[PDB]
């Protein structure tokens, strides 16, 4: 089959469809509507959904997976979307995960928990004990949070402030564990404020500045750059380095919505100190 795209087989059955951008979709069709099994990749070859549909709308337990590493699974409601009440986002460590009330695939409440394991495509989740319940809490261009003091639970476990190790730098950021290349270790979440902002204000403020996109900048200011005033992520602690052992990138949060993450480039050892070169 092709009409700009691409399509494989006759009546239905199990097919393929390719988009004009290289991006695949395994289906399996009954009537030439989709009805079953699907996964859908990325252009890059990257898993971006697996679970299923029914009458060409998604159903069932479905997993739709970030380029970032992080995910979210649940049964999906009458019309294909991430709306239930045992939805969950899983992060890039595949166990962390926040379990609870989501409305399109954001999350209105979600309690700290693990995923112990996917028997078949549903997936099994058990609560951790604990009185903590996350939100969508995207910052504005003035609060930066909701609940300043509310730490993220993957960051807590991969990673932690103190003094830094490089000469005069006030603090650091520290891994926790010994983690391979290409992992996520910390959060980069502050006020969203327009580059004119920050490119007119005395510069002596744009310490933790960190541009988002051609829009916005992720700011850490007034005094939440102190851990007593906000823990709630980590990030615009590491410190630069010409060489450094991590990277920004791109991450999408379930509590801080999109944001930037710090992204290890080597294999990093417990206690080492995280650094990313700073301007790009
Ligand atoms: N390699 C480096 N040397 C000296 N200061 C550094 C540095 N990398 C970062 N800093 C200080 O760290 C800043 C980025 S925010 C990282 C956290 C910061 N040192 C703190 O104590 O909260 C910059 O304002 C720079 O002053």
């Amino acid at each position: 089959t092709l009409e700009g795209y691409y399509v494989d087989d006759a009546l239905q059955g199990q097919g393929v469809y390719t988009y004009e951008d290289g991006g695949v979709l395994q289906g399996t069709y009954v009537d030439g509507e989709l009805n079953g099994p699907a996964q859908e990749y990325d252009t890059d070859g990257r898993l971006i959904f697996k679970g299923q549909y029914k009458d060409n709308i998604r159903h069932g337990v479905c997993w739709i997976y970030y380029p970032d590493g992080g995910s979210l699974v649940g049964e999906v409601n009458e019309d294909g979307e991430m709306t239930g009440e045992k939805i969950a986002y899983v992060y890039p460590d595949e166990r962390t995960a926040l379990y609870g009330k989501f409305i399109d695939g954001e999350m209105i409440e979600g309690k700290l928990a693990t995923l112990m394991s996917t028997e078949e495509g549903r997936p099994h989740f058990e609560l951790m004990p604990g009185n903590s319940v996350y939100h969508f809490d995207k910052s504005t261009s003035s609060c930066i949070s909701t609940n300043a003091l509310l730490p993220d639970p993957y960051e807590s476990e991969r990673v932690y402030v103190a003094e830094s190790l490089i000469s005069s730098a006030g603090e650091g950021l520290f891994s926790k564990v010994a983690v391979g290349p290409n992992t996520v270790m910390s959060f980069y979440n502050g006020v969203r404020i327009t580059h004119q902002e920050v490119d007119s204000r005395d510069w002596a403020l744009n310490g933790n500045t960190l541009s988002l996109d051609e829009e916005t900048v992720i700011d850490v200011p007034e005094p939440y750059n102190h851990v007593s005033k906000y823990c709630a992520s980590l990030g615009h602690k590491a410190n630069h380095s010409f060489t450094p052992n991590c990277i920004y990138d791109m991450f999408v949060h379930p509590r801080f919505g999109p944001i930037k993450c710090i992204r290890t480039l080597r294999a990093v050892e417990a206690d080492e100190e995280l650094t990313v070169a700073y301007g790009y």
